[PDB]
C-alpha cells in the first residue's frame, strides 16, 4: 500500500534537568537506527517533527526551542566500569541535521534516570531503597559521568522537594559527579591562585582568574565596595557601576590572555566572567525571601553580558565550586578556607549546592570532578510513532 | 510515604490540525477527574505544566503556546445520534486556569481520530476499507461535528498525501462538517446578495458583504484594479495600496452597521475582514510553483490587519465557503456560479477546498454546515505521569 501505518517505536519522554528529550533503549529501535548513520539521523528529526519551516514543532515530539529538540540513545556500557553508554543528538529545527558533538548536562541527568527504568543497570547494583550509583559513559565526548539516583522500592524515586532553577516543580535531588572534566590550558592562567588585578583609573584588587568551567575573575565584594547581598535592581540600573565593572572585567581578560588589548574586548562580551564574592551574611530577595546566612557557606555574585545575573550561570556555577575546592583562592576563603569539597551558595534569587575535587603536582592543578544536583521526570512512556518511510 | 510515585494515565499526544493535544479517554482518568471539577483542572494543569512562570513547559506536556497547551476529553456519547462526546480544555500557561467555553476546530480532528483509537465507537459503524463517520458532540457549546476519517485494515489511516497549512509533513485527509454552526446576527446585514458599495474618493464597486465565520467585504478583483492572482510583494509594499483597500474596508464596516462613523474603525482593524476575487487564471506564487486555471474554481485574495495574508485565515475561508455556497454572491459568481456546496479557491501559497451549505426561507438564509479539511495523527501514546498529590 502506498500509505503504510506509522510505525510505533517504545520511548520515554523525560524532562532532565532544564530540557526535555524523548529516550530509547538502542535495542528498541528500528534494525536500521541501531547504528550511526543516516537512518537513524532522519528518524529523529521525524520524531522531532524536523526539519519544519514553520519553527514550531506542531508535527512532532519537539517544542521548537534547543532545550526540546532532543533525541537520547541508552545502551548497556561495552565501556569496563560503566553501565550504559549515553548518546544525545540536539535534532535542528529548521534544517535538517542531528548534532552528535556536544553533551548536554540537563539530559545526563535523565540518561541515570532512563537507565533504571530501561532496566540497562545490573540489578546487583540496585537497592530497594537507597541510592544508585548509575555509571554514565557519555559516548559523544568519551567521559564518565555518575549519577546517584535515589531508589524507593526498587524504582527511581522521581518526586521529591528539590528545587532547580527553571523547573517549575519540585521533584527528587539526583547529585551528578563529572570525572575528569574539560578556552583550554591551565587552571589558573596567571599561576596564582590570587593576584594584585591592575584596573587602571578604578583600582588595584585582589582577584582570582581561574579558567574552570568558563573563564572568570574573581574579587572580594567588600573591595571593590560591594556588600556581596545587592539584587539586580540596585546595580543593573546604574550605567557608571556597570561601566566600572566592565573596566575590572577587561583588566583580568588581559592579564588572563585572553585578550591582546583592551578594545578587543568590546567584541569580547561573553568570556571572561566577572563576579564578586563575600562571606556569607543574611539576606533577602528581591521576591521576599531571607536567606540565612547560617544556612549557606558564602555569597556570589555574577555579571554576564554586562548585567548581574538574577541567579548563577552554569558554567559559573562550575567556576565557583572548581575555586572554592582550591585551597587558597578568593571563593575558597570567602567560604572559611580549608576544605570545601562542596559548597552552598547565595545569589540573588536562592542557594546553589556545588562541589569539585582537584589535585596539585609541580603547581599545576588538575580538576578530577565537578559536581552538582539537578533533577529528572518521565513525562509520558509508552511509543511515539513516526512514517514508516520517512527513514 | 511523604513523595508517593508518580500516577500513571492511560493517555495519546496527538496533532489534531495545527495544534497538539494530550488525549484521554474518560474512563482512563482518575475517579476523581471523571467529572468537570478542580481535581480535573488541576490534573490537566499538572500534565501540561502549569502554571509555569518561565513560561517554558519545561516539566509538563506543554510545548509554552496556545496551540500546545491542550487536554481533551473522549467519552460514549449520551447525546441520541452521536458516537462521542468531546471536551476541551485550554490551560493556561502562565496562570492556574484550564478554560472550557471555547472550542479547538483543529483538535476536532483529533477528536475524529482518537474516538477510533479508543474503541468508543460501535464497531458496526467501522469499515475495514473505506470512512468511518465519526459523530461528535461538541460537549463544550453543545453542536455537532462529523469527522469523515479513513480506515484501512480496520484502523485509522494516519498517513497519506494531503497537505495543510501550518504542518510540516503531509498526512492523510479527514473532511470535518460543522453542522448548524454558530458579532452574530444576519448573514446578509444589508439584506442583499450583492450591494453597490460607494468608497468615498475612491469608487462605487459592487460587494457582497457576508457575516458567516467573519464579517468580511468581497469584492471583485477586476473592479477595484486588480487581477486576483496578486502575491504579498507587489501589495504590502505599496502604503497607497493598502490605505486605498482600508477605505473600502471602512466603507462596508459602515454598510454592514459594525461602525457609527469612520474614525471608529482606526481602533476596530480585526474585522469585518476585506478580499477581492476573480474566476480562476493560472498564476506562480513566490515560492515558484504554478497553479492552473483548471485546478481551481476561483481566486480570492484576504488582507488581514491591513496587510494580504499569505494564504487564508481560518474564519475567512468559512466566508468564503458559505458565500460561495449562496447562489448570486460575488464568491459564487466568481466560482461558476449555480451550486457550488465545495469549492476549491487559489490563494497566494496554494489552493484550499471548502464548502457549506445553507437554506433559504423569507428572504433569510441559514447556513447549516461548514465544510473543511484537516489531519491528524497519533504522535506519542501510552501513560503520562503526574505526581499523585498534584490534583
Ligand atoms: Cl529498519
Ligand atoms: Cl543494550
Ligand atoms: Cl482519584
Ligand atoms: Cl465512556
Ligand atoms: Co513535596
Ligand atoms: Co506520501
Amino acid at each position: 500500500m502506498a500509505h503504510p501505518p506509522q510505525i510505533r517505536i517504545p520511548a520515554t519522554y523525560l524532562r532532565g534537568g532544564t530540557s526535555k528529550g524523548v529516550f530509547f533503549r538502542l535495542e528498541d529501535l528500528p534494525e536500521s537506527c541501531r547504528v550511526p548513520g543516516e537512518a537513524r539521523d532522519r528518524l529523529f528529526m521525524r520524531v522531532i517533527g524536523s526539519p519544519d519551516p514553520y519553527a514550531a514543532h506542531i508535527d512532532g515530539m519537539g517544542g521548537a526551542t534547543s532545550s526540546t529538540s532532543k533525541c537520547v540513545i541508552l545502551s548497556k556500557s561495552s565501556q569496563p566500569g560503566h553501565d550504559v553508554d549515553y548518546l544525545y543528538g540536539q535534532v535542528s529545527i529548521d534544517k535538517p541535521f542531528v548534532d552528535w558533538s556536544g553533551n548536554c548536562g540537563n539530559l545526563s541527568t535523565g540518561a541515570g534516570a532512563f537507565a533504571l527504568h530501561a532496566g540497562l543497570v545490573d540489578p546487583a547494583r540496585i537497592p530497594e531503597d537507597g541510592i544508585c550509583e548509575v555509571r554514565i559513559w557519555q559516548a559523544n565526548i568519551g567521559k564518565t559521568i555518575i549519577a546517584h539516583v535515589p531508589v524507593s522500592g526498587g524504582q527511581v524515586q522521581e518526586t521529591g522537594d528539590f528545587e532547580l532553577d527553571g523547573v517549575t516543580f519540585p521533584a527528587a535531588e539526583i547529585v551528578l559527579e563529572f570525572l575528569d572534566p574539560s578556552d583550554g590550558g591551565a587552571i589558573f592562567p596567571t599561576g596564582n591562585l590570587v593576584d594584585d588585578l591592575e584596573v587602571p583609573g578604578v583600582g588595584t584588587f585582589k582577584a582570582t582568574m581561574i579558567n574552570a568551567g568558563i573563564p572568570t575573575v574573581f574579587v572580594n565584594a567588600e573591595e571593590i565596595g560591594y556588600r556581596g547581598t545587592e539584587l539586580r535592581e540596585e546595580i543593573n540600573g546604574d550605567p557608571q557601576q556597570l561601566a566600572r565593572f566592565e573596566r575590572i572585567r577587561v583588566a583580568g581578560a588581559l592579564r588572563m590572555g585572553l585578550i591582546k588589548t583592551p578594545e578587543e574586548a568590546a567584541t569580547r562580551q561573553h568570556t571572561p566572567k566577572i563576579a564578586f564574592v563575600a562571606p556569607p551574611r543574611d539576606y533577602r530577595t528581591a521576591s521576599g525571601k531571607l536567606v540565612a546566612a547560617g544556612d549557606i557557606d558564602l555569597l556570589v555574585r555574577a555579571l554576564s553580558m554586562g548585567k548581574l545575573h538574577h541567579a548563577m550561570m552554569g558554567t559559573a556555577a562550575v567556576a565557583i565550586g572548581t575555586a572554592a575546592a582550591i585551597p587558597g583562592t578568593l571563593v575558597n576563603l570567602a567560604a572559611g578556607g580549608g576544605e570545601r569539597s562542596a559548597v552552598r551558595f547565595g545569589h540573588p534569587s536562592g542557594t546553589l549546592r556545588v562541589g569539585a575535587e582537584a589535585s596539585q603536582a609541580n603547581g599545576e592543578w588538575t580538576v578530577t570532578k565537578a559536581i552538582m544536583s539537578r533533577s529528572a521526570r518521565i513525562l509520558m512512556e509508552g511509543w511515539v510513532r513516526v512514517p514508516g518511510d520517512a527513514f
